[PDB]
């Protein structure tokens, strides 16, 4: 019943890919973490993409975003990522990981809704001080892998501060893997405007008969190891035989 | 090309390489046009089976049977053929396993008043409930073709049953069968034994990022050995209309 253990055999995967980094695991039905570094699973760092969990969320609630099927029309503007230069619903711009949907979102959200929200979400250290439009990115907005979980236990269970259907489509928008064994809720990050870099990728797996959350990040140099993010994690969720 | 529905008999090199007789019907949901291997097929009537799984839930969710999906149905503790089924099960795992007992439970707590108004509101195939309350979709009246599951499913893909939002979101969600970074799937397996011929179900859609292509097959399924094969034939039509990697 001990409530966090570390597993420092996990570093084996990291070290393997000559990689740096934390996985942490939540075992819901036992109400039991699993770490392979304690220390690293409480630091606190930028959540880039993985804030389009809550800015979904609130978007959602707010009426910004009516359903995962309205269209948002690409502002005409090149970027270097080529799936950003069209249009999106919420399904592909979570899919993609598409900043500027997100970006008017947030602009149309505004500072006053967007604090509120994520005090009344417990998210992170709840700071959004710096542009409305990427304090995610670059402003005071810090969460650590454990305060990830803790969040997403909150969206698994329909117990955050928004109507039950804002949390049901976030969570349909979060869809990532699925077949006959497990289905992966989540979402990818690559914080680069501060250091260190990182990569990150939070959500969980549902099994049968329980619930995997987990919460990774690594340094991320560069983009040559996004790859890394979902490798590794997959590599800890297979020792623990939470999936085959 | 304006037309409704096209006839594309290079589909049945699939069936034949398997031994098999059946339909696949494929719907482009942008470009409003259907494909088959067999116009005729794709237009009969069989029992839904474990497909009417998918109104059942709805209704089951809609009148407050089923609370959400994480209620417990507990096993009435009667040992059945299908090992899967002598457990506890919650909505998702009961569509998974496809577990009768539950559904019949669900049935008999809807009743005949509810269940024929439901499916009438549904214009879902006959609309014939004639039979047991608690299995009339394995044994009695009720039939559907391939055709009429792809409209069906159209419906609840746009939230269009008359039923609320959240019961068409969380059968939706119980629906869900395969995803990765190219499609979702999600779908109703049915095995018709009760009643000749028995025949095998697959009826469901794939999410692409622009497009939807929904599908319902049947084919001739004299045992169980080739239940497989539902699964196998469709992925073989829908690798060949270029529709999955
Ligand atoms: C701040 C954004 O740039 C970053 C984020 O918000 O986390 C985007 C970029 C990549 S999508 C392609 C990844 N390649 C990046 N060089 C990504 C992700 O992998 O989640 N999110
Ligand atoms: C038998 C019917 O109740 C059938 C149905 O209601 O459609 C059940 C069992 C089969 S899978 C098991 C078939 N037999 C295996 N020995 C099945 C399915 O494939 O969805 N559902
Ligand atoms: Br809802
Ligand atoms: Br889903």
């Amino acid at each position: 019943g001990k409530e966090w253990q570390e597993n420092k055999s996990w570093n084996a995967h990291f070290t393997e890919h000559k990689s740096q980094g934390v996985v942490v695991l939540w075992n819901e039905n036992k109400q039991q973490g699993f770490t392979n570094n304690l220390k690293r699973a409480n630091q606190a760092f930028l959540p880039a993409s993985t804030f389009k969990i809550p800015n979904s969320l609130i978007a959602l609630d707010l009426g910004v975003v009516k359903d995962e099927h309205q269209v948002f029309k690409w502002d005409g503007q090149t970027r270097d990522i080529a799936t950003w230069n069209r249009d999106h619903n919420l399904i592909t711009a979570m899919k993609y990981s598409v900043v500027p949907v997100y970006q008017e979102f947030a602009r149309q959200i505004g500072e006053a809704r967007m604090s509120k929200m994520l005090h009344a979400f417990d998210y992170g250290n709840e700071d959004i001080s710096g542009n409305v439009d990427s304090f995610w990115l670059d402003g005071g907005i810090r969460i650590s892998a454990t305060e990830q979980i803790s969040f997403l236990r909150k969206l698994y269970h329909n117990k955050l501060h928004v109507s039950e259907r804002s949390q049901r489509i976030v969570k349909q928008a979060m869809l990532t893997e699925a077949n006959g064994d497990y289905i992966i809720r989540a979402k990818t990050g690559y914080s680069t405007r501060i250091e260190p870099k990182i990569g990150w990728w939070v959500g969980w797996v549902e099994l049968d008969d329980n619930v995997w959350f987990f919460a990774m990040n690594m340094d991320m140099p560069t983009s040559d190891g996004l790859g890394l993010r979902q490798a590794i994690t997959k590599e800890v969720l297979k020792q623990e035989k939470i999936i085959p």
